[PDB]
This record gives C-alpha cells, sequence and structure tokens, in this order.
C-alpha cells in the first residue's frame, strides 16, 4: 500500500534528468557566447579594414579625377595632332581589366614579401 | 525524532529553483543565439565590403598612375610657363588633405542617402 | 502525479506511517498490561484449585473413614437403634442443594478481609 | 546541489520506521495469543475453583454430621468398646501428607 521507495527512486531519476538537460543547455550557452565572441572579432577586423580601404580608395579616386579634369583643361592648350592621342590615352587608362588588377596586385604583393626581410 | 517533512519541503524549494535556473537561463540562451546570428551578419557584410573596397582601391590607384604618367609625358611638350603651371597643377593633384576627404565621404553617403529615397 | 504533489504524498503516507506505528504501540502496551493482570489472577485460581483440591480431597478421606466406623459399630446396638442410626447416617450423606448454597454462600460471607472464589463463573 | 542525498535519507528513515513497525506488530500478535492462552487456564481455574469450593463444603458438612452420630452412638456402648471407637473416629478425622498424596493420585492410580 505504500508507495514510497518507488515514489522516491522516481524523484531522484527525474531531478537527476532535469539536473542533466540544465548542464546541456549550460554548454551549448558557453559555445554560443564564445562563437558569438569570436564573430565579433572577426566583425571589428573586417570593419575596421573596410574603414581604411575606403578612405584610401576615396583618396586614390580624387586624385584620378583630378588628374583627369587637369588633361580636359591642357587639351585645349595642345596641338590637335597631340589632342587626339592623349585623348585615347586618357579613354584607354580609365579601363582596367582583372588580367592587370591581378598582374599589380600579384606583382605588389610579392613587394610585399621581398620586402618582408 | 525526524525532520523528514521540513526536509521534504526543502527539496521541493531547490527543484522549483532548479527548474527556474533552466528557464532563465534557455531565455538568455536564445538572446544570445540572436545576437550571434546579428553578430554573423555584419562579419560577412564588412568582409565582402573589405574585398570589394580593396579591388576597387588597386583600380583606382592604377587609373591615378596611368593618368599621372600622361600628364608627366604631355607637360614637357608644352609651353615653359604652361609647363612649370601643369607641372605644380599635378603635383599638387596629387596632394588630398583629409578635410577634402571628410568633405568627398560625407557628400557621397549623403547623396546616397538622399538617392534612395 | 506530479513533482510537487509527489513529495506532498510521500509525506501523507510517511505520517499515516507514523500515526499507525503509535496507534499500535499503546494497543501494545494496554495490551501487555491486559496480559500481566490475566497472568496474576491465573496463577492466583491456580493455586487456589490446589488448596480446594487439597481440602476437598481430606474432607472426603474422612467422611468415608467415619462412614465405616458407623458402619462397623452399628451392628452391636438393639435391633431399633440399628434402624435409627443405619437411616440417620445415610440422611447424613444427603445434602441437597439449598443447604449446599446455604453454607458456601454463609462460609463465603464470612471469609471477608477485604478474595475470590465466587458462585458464578464469569 | 545535496537532493540525491536527502532522497536516499527519506529511504533509509522510512524502511527504519517500517521495519520497526513490522516487528512491534509481530511481537504485538505473539502476546495476544498469550494472553488468550492464558485467559483459558484462568477460566478453566476458576470454574475449577468453584466446582473444587462446593464439593469441599459438602464433604465437609457429610463428615460433620457422621462426626456428630458417631459421637452420639457410643455412648451406648461398653467401656472398652467406646474407648476402641472414639479412638478410631479420633484417628479417622486424622488425615496425613502421604495419605492424601497417595489419595489426590487415586484415579490416577486406579487404571485396568
Amino acid at each position: 500500500k505504500f508507495t514510497i521507495p518507488e515514489s522516491l527512486d522516481r524523484i531522484k531519476e527525474e531531478f537527476q534528468f532535469l539536473q542533466a538537460q540544465y548542464h546541456s543547455l549550460k554548454l551549448e550557452c558557453e559555445k554560443l557566447a564564445s562563437e558569438k565572441t569570436e564573430m565579433q572579432r572577426h566583425y571589428v577586423m573586417y570593419y575596421e579594414m573596410s574603414y581604411g580601404l575606403n578612405i584610401e580608395m576615396h583618396k586614390q579616386t580624387e586624385i584620378a579625377k583630378r588628374l583627369n579634369t587637369i588633361c580636359a583643361q591642357v587639351i585645349p592648350f595642345l596641338s590637335q595632332e597631340h589632342q587626339q592621342q592623349v585623348a585615347q590615352a586618357v579613354e584607354r587608362a580609365k579601363q582596367v581589366t582583372m588580367a592587370e588588377l591581378n598582374a599589380i596586385i600579384g606583382q605588389q604583393q610579392l613587394q610585399a614579401q621581398h620586402l618582408s626581410h
């Protein structure tokens, strides 16, 4: 008639179960925290990087314009035999293929490698 | 004497305490997951950004180079006063101050903000 | 079959068992007391029975002896005297239930000191 | 963080309590049987006491009467005869331990 030891052992079971589920969730949490933090460090890294890159990019863009404007302003004082040539020159100058890009990048990277001494 | 009930009720207390801890911790966990997800999003964003900005930076640098060479070649085939004029003009065109830059990036992001209504 | 109400159930059953043990305990004690009382009365009435046994067998023997003596002394008498005495003795060996109740009830009323041996049987 | 300990402790105390209840119950029941057996005996010796009392007083009375009529008959005898009968009656009312002992175990020593 006395359902005590079975009930108490049942309790031992489900307490231990709850405890286990807790600890599981806690480990999961700790992982989430770590991975989130590393993710954040990456985020900051490329944030700052994109920042500096942005600044230098705008810089070179403005320099490029200014040089072009200068060209557009020396052309009228230039002779019609020289005008056409330098016009075409500036035309193509504005065109940069992925091959050229890859070439100057690869070269200057190689330079950084060879200067890393 | 046997102090059962007194202890029995105690284990109930510790139990409800445990389940409470599980609940609150779970809420914290879900929040943390959302946060990490958002962090990852911005990581990949600033990454792709950094990439594009790198490529574009090298592009603009190359264009500026080419155009500067164009000027440095055209200028000696001009006038004496105009030769000096253009020389100084170019060597000043290379000069980009941080104030000017702040202005450029400003107007860029402001007009980006406005053109995208 | 919840978790908290489970613990409550545990308590309930335990308190129940505590109560049960208490009741059983006091019942066991009153029980033992009753036992010792019964034992006392037992020894008492056994011993009393031994006494009554001895006395009964004694008076029985004395009576038998005296009857024999009368039996032997009778044939010495006159014919009428013999009849009278024989009648007298065989009438003497007759006690009814009324007079037996009388002597018993009396000797009872005489044996008072403030014992037992009462005429009913409860 | 100290819950399984508690539970096993509860189990221990409960098992203790019920073991004690079992033992106390068994002892109680054996004691009950003993009490009842005794009661049987006390009843037995009660009714025995009753009967023994009745027969004791009956035989006592009979003895008294017979003695009285011996006393009645005696004075009508010759002197020597009177002395003999008086001595015999006198002796009769004297029962010794060996006599009554040998008498108590009569029914038993009277078989076949």
